[PDB]
C-alpha cells in the first residue's frame, strides 16, 4: 500500500483560523477570518501537492496555477469530510475555532454554498466513504481542473492524472472481486466528485464579487489572495480554465 502510505503520510493536520469567538457574529469577522483560514490552508496545500507522488514532473508554471486552480474545490472537498467525521454533519467545521451553524451559514451569505457543502457532507456518511477513498478522491481533485489553452506540459498532466484514477480503480478494487460492485462504487465516487465542482464554481463567484466591493463592507482579503483572486478566479469564471467532470 505504498501510494496510501504516501497519501495519508502527507495529509495536512489541524488549522486553525485564529477566529474571535467570543465576539458577537458579524459579516465582516466571519470573512475575514475565512480569507485569513483560506490563506492559512493554501500554505499547507502547496506543501501537500508537493509531496504527492508524480507532482514534481509537472512544469514549475503547471504545477502552481493547478494549485490555485483547485485551491477552492480541495478546501471543499476536505471541510465536508472534517463535518462529517467531527460533527455529524450537524455544521460546518471549516477549522475548531471556525464552526458555522445555520445562523452563521446565512449571515456570511454564502449559505446556498453552505447548505450544498453540508449535502456533500451527509454523502461521505450515506455513501460511506472510506478515509482511505477520500484520500485519493482529494489527491484526484487537485488534477480535476485544466485551461482550455492548455498547460504548459498537457501531456505530463493527462499521464498523472491517469494515474490517480488508476489508483483510486485500485482502492475501489481491493475488496471487491465482482466487476459490477466496483463499476457501482466507480460511479458513485466519481458522481461524489463531479458534484463538488459547481459548489466551488458558487464559492468562486462569491469570492471574486466580495472583492470587488471588498472596501465596501470592510471585508480584510490577505495581500496573496487578493492578487490569486483577481488574477486566477476571473479565468475560472470566464470559462478559461475549465474543471474536468467525469459525467
Ligand atoms: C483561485 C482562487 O483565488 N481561489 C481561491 C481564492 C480565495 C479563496 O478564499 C475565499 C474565502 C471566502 O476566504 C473562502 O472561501 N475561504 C475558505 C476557507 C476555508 C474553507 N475550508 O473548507 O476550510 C473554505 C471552503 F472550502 F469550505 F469553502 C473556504 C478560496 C479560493
Amino acid at each position: 500500500p505504498i501510494f496510501l502510505n504516501v497519501l495519508e503520510a502527507i495529509e495536512p493536520g489541524v488549522v486553525c483560523a485564529g477566529h474571535d469567538n467570543n465576539q458577537p457574529d458579524s459579516f465582516a469577522a466571519l470573512l475575514s477570518s475565512l480569507n485569513e483560514l483560506g490563506e492559512r490552508q493554501l500554505v499547507h496545500v502547496v506543501k501537500w501537492a508537493k509531496a504527492l507522488p508524480g507532482f514534481r514532473n509537472l512544469h514549475v508554471d503547471d504545477q502552481m496555477a493547478v494549485i490555485q486552480y483547485s485551491w477552492m474545490g480541495l478546501m471543499v472537498f476536505a471541510m465536508g469530510w472534517r463535518s462529517f467525521t467531527n460533527v455529524n454533519s450537524r455544521m460546518l467545521y471549516f477549522a475548531p475555532d471556525l464552526v458555522f451553524n445555520e445562523y452563521r451559514m446565512h449571515k456570511s451569505r454564502m449559505y446556498s454554498q453552505c447548505v450544498r457543502m453540508r449535502h456533500l457532507s451527509q454523502e461521505f456518511g450515506w455513501l460511506q466513504i472510506t478515509p482511505q477513498e477520500f484520500l485519493c478522491m482529494k489527491a484526484l481533485l487537485l488534477f480535476s481542473i485544466i485551461p482550455v489553452d492548455g498547460l504548459k506540459n498537457q501531456k505530463f498532466f493527462d499521464e498523472l492524472r491517469m494515474n490517480y484514477i488508476k489508483e483510486l480503480d485500485r482502492i475501489i478494487a481491493c475488496k471487491r472481486k465482482n466487476p459490477t460492485s466496483c463499476s457501482r462504487r466507480f460511479y458513485q465516487l466519481t458522481k461524489l466528485l463531479d458534484s463538488v465542482q459547481p459548489i466551488a464554481r458558487e464559492l468562486h463567484q462569491f469570492t471574486f464579487d466580495l472583492l470587488i466591493k471588498s472596501h465596501m463592507v470592510s471585508v480584510d482579503f490577505p495581500e496573496m489572495m487578493a492578487e490569486i483572486i483577481s488574477v486566477q478566479v476571473p479565468k475560472i469564471l470566464s470559462g478559461k480554465v475549465k474543471p474536468i467532470y467525469f459525467h
